[PDB]
Parts: C-alpha cells; structure tokens; sequence
C-alpha cells in the first residue's frame, strides 16, 4: 500500500496473509472455512495466517492454517486478469473472535464514489522497494466506469473496477494482490492489478466481487 497509514492491529479481523515460506499474497475470510484471493495468487503449498499484525514477528493472536484446496475462478484468465478471483479451503475451521472474523459478501454492487478501504502487506513505495512489517490500510473511492476505461484502454472488463486517486500517490502494490476492498462493511473487490503502484492516471484496479457471488456460494455448498 502506497501512501496510506497503519492499520492498527487487528483492526482489519478478516485480512489474511498467504505464505509459501515468505508473504507472497493477501487474501480475505468470508467464512470460518474459506478465503477469498485473486487467481494470480494461485499456488500450491499455501498456508493461510489469519490475526496477523507484524508478519514477521508472532505476537500470540494468529492462526496457521493450511489450505487443503485451492480454487480457480473457471473462467480466469491470466493475460487479461480477466475473473481474477480463487477460494481458498482451509484445512481446519479458523477460531473466530475479536481479532479473527469473517467479512460480508455483498448483496448487490457498490456505487460509484464510495469510499473503501484497501489493505495488505504489500510494497509502500511508487518508486524503488519497502515491505512494511504491519498492516497498512488505504481508504479510496470507487471511480466511475467512464474513468477507469479511460485510464485503462482496452483492458477493463465489466468484472473489473477501479479505486484511487488519478493524481498518483495513493494506491494497492505489489505484495497486496488477493486481499480485500471493503466498501460499506462488504467484500466488494479484490486487489487485482494495475500499471506500476500510485502511478498518475494509473488507479488500481480491482476484481468486482459482486459478479461473483452465486460462484462462491455454489461453489462452496460444494467443496
Ligand atoms: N493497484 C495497483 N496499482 C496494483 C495492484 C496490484 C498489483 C499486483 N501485482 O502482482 C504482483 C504482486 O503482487 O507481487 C500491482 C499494482
Ligand atoms: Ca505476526
């Protein structure tokens, strides 16, 4: 995250970190099962670490727990990032309390304008490299569909939206991909992609969850 604050911790209960050996993905809980990540993230081998504050340092409230499936959206595409979207299972239903909590899947899309919250582990500089230890959160607004495709000829599909601030500095990064926006208490989007971080002219763009959600529930009545 570029340009935002620290979280506070475990002021975001439903931000997850995705871990292969290291940090590579965030990633939200909707559900004491299931998280919610983007497609790019996919790998085998993840653990999923819920309570996180400091990711490098254990400080009592986290829970390890490792995926026992992983679920690509089946329409991904990864040149386009088109349904950039993947479930994640745990392998042992996640504790949930105060610092670990599940997030809303949204009932219908949010509006233009709405501003949301954008968190993650990710890179904090627009130009040139550093990883922060906590939480970073950024509040931005959802920008008009006009807008995002202009910024983004070509490329911006209806599964996709964007939140920021056309005039730079502010923005997800590298490192943030797969966790959560959160828009008046629901999981709207996911940290998708963008050209470079906090770039002007250049606003993130996000996986519209909204599209989403008789996928997920489907898919895990299912699995
Ligand atoms: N909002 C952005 N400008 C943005 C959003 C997402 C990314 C994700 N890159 O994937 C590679 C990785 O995370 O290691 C980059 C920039
Ligand atoms: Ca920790």
């Amino acid at each position: 995250i570029v340009g935002g604050y620290t979280c506070g911790a475990n002021t975001v209960p439903y931000q997850v970190s995705l871990n292969s050996g290291y940090h590579f993905c965030g990633g939200s809980l909707i559900n004491s099962q299931w998280v919610v990540s983007a497609a790019h993230c996919y790998k085998s081998g993840i653990q999923v670490r819920l309570g996180e504050d400091n990711i490098n340092v254990v400080e009592g409230n986290e829970q390890f727990i490792s995926a026992s499936k992983s679920i690509v959206h089946p329409s991904y595409n990864s040149n386009t990032l088109n349904n950039d979207i993947m479930l994640i299972k745990l392998k042992s239903a996640a504790s949930l309390n105060s610092r670990v909590a599940s997030i809303s899947l949204p009932t219908s899309c949010a509006s233009a304008g709405t501003q949301c919250l954008i968190s993650g582990w990710g890179n904090t500089k627009s130009s040139g490299t550093s990883y922060p230890d906590v939480l970073k959160c950024l509040k931005a607004p959802i920008l008009s569909d006009s807008s995002c495709k202009s910024a983004y000829p070509g490329q911006i599909t209806s599964n996709m939206f964007c939140a920021g601030y056309l005039e730079g500095g502010k923005d997800s990064c590298q490192g943030d991909s797969g966790g959560p926006v959160v828009c008046s208490g629901k999981l709207q989007g996911i940290v998708s992609w963008g050209s470079g971080c906090a770039q002007k002219n250049k606003p993130g763009v996000y996986t519209k969850v909204c599209n989403y959600v008789s996928w997920i529930k489907q898919t895990i009545a299912s699995n």
